[PDB]
């Protein structure tokens, strides 16, 4: 808790983070149901991705994410079109 200094609203991914967080779910989700192991498989191929995605393509390339997870992976992804500030 508190390593040195992280950001207020995150950088922009997040995926392995919000997958790795509803396997540590250890209420809502015991620890060998399927759709439980559907985000331990799914953020094994994402945390190891560069865990950064604006659309949803990159999980469907992944073969781990995709069986009811990609949802998910929409869910923290899906607000990362905001505007850059052009000009």
């Amino acid at each position: 808790m508190s390593k040195r200094k992280a950001p207020q609203e995150t950088l922009n991914g997040g995926i392995t983070d919000m997958l790795v967080e509803l396997a540590n779910f250890e209420k809502n989700v015991s620890q060998a149901i399927h759709k439980y192991n559907a985000y331990r498989k799914a953020a094994s191929v994402i945390a190891k991705y560069p865990h950064k995605i604006k659309s949803g393509a990159e999980a469907k390339k992944l073969p781990g994410v995709g069986t009811k997870i990609a949802e998910k992976i929409d869910e923290f992804l899906a607000t990362g079109k905001l505007r850059k500030l052009e000009k």
